[PDB]
DNA sequence: AGATTGCAGCACCTGAGTTTCGCGTATGGTCACCCACTACACTACTCGGTCAGGCTCTTACCAGCTTAACTACAGTTGATCGGACG
C-alpha cells in the first residue's frame, strides 16, 4: 500500500511547482496559496454541509474550531462534529420521544414496563454502581 | 442226448441330465479423509489531522512634510410607506 502510494501513486506532490507534502491537508493549503485562482476568498470550510468561505488561513482555522468542533457524546461517548452533531444524537438518549425497552446490562431476562421500576433490578441485584449511564442521567 | 447254441440272469464300470457351485466382471453401497468455500471477529501497519518547535520572511515605522484623496458642513427633490380606500 505504502509502495503504490510512493513510487507510483505521486497523490502528495504538487500539480505545478512539483514539491511534494508529508500530508494532504498541506498540499491543499499549498495549492490555495502558491498557486492560487484570482478569488477574493482563496479558502473553504472542509466539513459536511458547510457553505462558507475566508480571506486568511487563521480565519478557517478559527471557523473549524468554533463551529465544527469534534466532540463525543457525554453519555455513550460516539464522537460527532459540532453543536448540531450533539443535538442530533442526544435524541437517540431521549425517553420522551424514543419510548425504550427496560433491561439488564447482564441479565438476560428482564422486561420492565417503567423507568422507575427498572431501578429496582439495579437496586437490588446490582447497587448504585455500575447501572449504565442512559438510565442514570436525569441531566434535563 | 449229446454238441451246438440262445435266453437272460448275475455283477460293476460309466455315462448323461441335473444340480450346486466359484469365479469374472461388473455394479450399487457402506464410510472414512480431507478438501473448498464461507464468515465473524481480529490483528497491525499505514495514512491522516493536529500540534509544537524555531527558523524564516515581511512589515512600516515617530513627530513632520509633502505627495496623494476624501469627509464633513451643505439644498430640492424622490417614491416607500402608513392605513385606509376599492
Ligand atoms: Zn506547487
Ligand atoms: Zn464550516
Ligand atoms: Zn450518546
Ligand atoms: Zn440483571
Amino acid at each position: 500500500r505504502a509502495h503504490i502510494l510512493s513510487v507510483h501513486l505521486h497523490k502528495l506532490t504538487c500539480p505545478h511547482c512539483n514539491k511534494s507534502f508529508q500530508r494532504p491537508y498541506r498540499l491543499r493549503n499549498h495549492i490555495s496559496k502558491h498557486h492560487d485562482p484570482e478569488v477574493e476568498n482563496p479558502y473553504q470550510c472542509t466539513f459536511a454541509g458547510c457553505c462558507k468561505e475566508f480571506r486568511i488561513w487563521s480565519q478557517l482555522q478559527s471557523h473549524i474550531k468554533n463551529d465544527h468542533p469534534k466532540l463525543k457524546c457525554p453519555i455513550c461517548s460516539k464522537p460527532c462534529v459540532g453543536e448540531n452533531g450533539l443535538q442530533m444524537h442526544m435524541i437517540i438518549h431521549d425517553d420522551s420521544l424514543v419510548t425504550k425497552n427496560w433491561k439488564c446490562h447482564i441479565c438476560p431476562d428482564m422486561s420492565f414496563s417503567r423507568k422507575h421500576d427498572l431501578l429496582t433490578h439495579y437496586g437490588s441485584i446490582h447497587t448504585e454502581e455500575d447501572i449504565p449511564l442512559e438510565l442514570k442521567y436525569k441531566i434535563s
